[PDB]
């Protein structure tokens, strides 16, 4: 379960980075 | 250690939702989706 939590942290971190990229992409449009 | 990992998930998930909310607002402004 330790490994599952670790994988989810890595997964969420990647998702957050994507969303941060998206914010930047969307800002640039503006 | 479980507690630490779980706290990290709850932290990142909250950050995720705040970013999603912002992306949603910006998409509307620029008239994306």
């Amino acid at each position: 379960r330790m490994k599952q939590l670790e994988d989810k942290i890595e997964e969420l971190l990647s998702k957050n980075y994507h969303l941060e990229n998206e914010v930047a992409r969307l800002k640039k449009l503006v």
